[PDB]
């Protein structure tokens, strides 16, 4: 599928992804303003060959994914400037849970439904042999009060069939506060590492993405802000000691224990996304 840049009318900027900026455009070939609203992700023109090969990998990944809880790929646009492809995706109207939750008080049952849907989309992703590596409330988009979709595949990687993990690089942009200890210490990302990040995302939802309760805020309160190059080492050490993010206010005790089970230090003790689906369905039913 191909979109022409001459019909793309920029409305506003939506934010910054991993490889570049996301903008909202009206794709209007008739010029009558009745065209579809689309989210367009672009690679910064100044980016090097490392970001360029990774950007092409992200497009390749999103083009192959098709799920009700995964942002819909619409096509690509020939960017004459930057000499690359612009990723055309569906506009998800309510935006990210990070932006939405602080301004709209959502009930516990609805948050658990969002958690269930995240697990459904993540179970499909893992079945396709991919790891997400950036599962956070910031990357979860809300279509309506009852539908959520996973976004930003900028860190997503293919896991070979014979392998259970992918070896990661020492990176400044890594979302360390959403990462399992095996990622921080051994630079290995397992399917089970995405489950750890889900536990963190669930914590975020239960706090209504309150910035004063965010994973960086809480972990840095424990680590301190004057630790030289040792923030990650101190994070690794507290996690190994069994320290964890606290129970969000009004989060049921059993839901917090499910969260802590996503945060097992031993990756094999964590549930898979497939195990989480029937559990979250039952928990959502109890609270609805
Ligand atoms: O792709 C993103 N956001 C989208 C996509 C589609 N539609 C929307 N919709 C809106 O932003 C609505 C609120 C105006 C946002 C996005 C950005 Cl910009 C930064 C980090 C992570 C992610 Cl996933």
């Amino acid at each position: 599928t191909v979109f022409h840049k001459r019909y793309l009318k920029k409305i506003r900027d939506l934010g910054e992804g991993h490889f570049g900026k996301v903008s909202l455009y009206c794709y209007d070939p008739t010029n009558d303003g009745t065209g579809e609203m689309v989210a367009v992700k672009a690679l910064k023109a100044d980016a090097g060959p490392q970001h360029r090969s990774g950007w092409k990998q992200e497009i390749d990944i999103l083009r192959t994914l098709y799920h009700e809880h995964i942002i819909k790929y619409k096509g690509c646009c020939e960017d004459a400037g930057a000499a690359s492809l612009q990723l055309v995706m569906e506009y998800v109207p309510l935006g990210s849970l990070r932006d939405y939750l602080p301004r709209h008080s959502i009930g516990l049952a609805q948050l658990l439904l969002f958690a269930q849907q995240i697990c459904e989309g993540m179970a499909y992703l893992h079945a396709q042999h991919y790891i997400h590596r950036n599962l956070a409330a910031r990357n979860v988009l809300l279509d309506n009060d009852r539908l959520v979709k996973i976004g930003d595949f900028g860190l997503a990687k293919a896991v070979p069939e014979g392998h259970e993990y992918y070896r990661v690089r020492e990176d400044g942009d890594s979302p360390v506060f959403w990462y399992a200890p095996e990622c921080l210490k051994e630079y290995k990302f397992y399917y089970a590492s995405d489950v750890w990040s889900f536990g963190v995302t669930l914590y975020e939802l239960l706090t209504h993405c309150d910035s004063s309760q965010s994973p960086p805020t809480k972990f840095l309160e424990l680590i301190g802000i004057a630790q030289g190059q040792m923030t990650v080492l101190r994070l690794t050490e507290l996690l190994e000691r069994g320290e964890r993010l606290p129970r969000p206010d009004k989060c049921p005790a059993e839901v917090y224990h499910l969260m802590k089970n996503c945060w097992e230090t031993e990756a094999s003790f964590r549930p898979t996304f497939e195990n989480l689906i029937p559990i979250l369905k039952t928990v959502h039913e109890k609270y609805r």
